[PDB]
């Protein structure tokens, strides 16, 4: 099987777009 990085998409480390779940990204947007 394939290995998992962790949980939050790496993209969340960079672009915290609306697809990013709660508490994944640093710069939390929308309140």
């Amino acid at each position: 099987g394939s290995q998992i990085t962790g949980t939050c998409p790496s993209v969340c480390s960079g672009d915290c777009y609306p697809e990013c779940p709660p508490g994944c990204c640093g710069q939390v947007n929308l309140n």
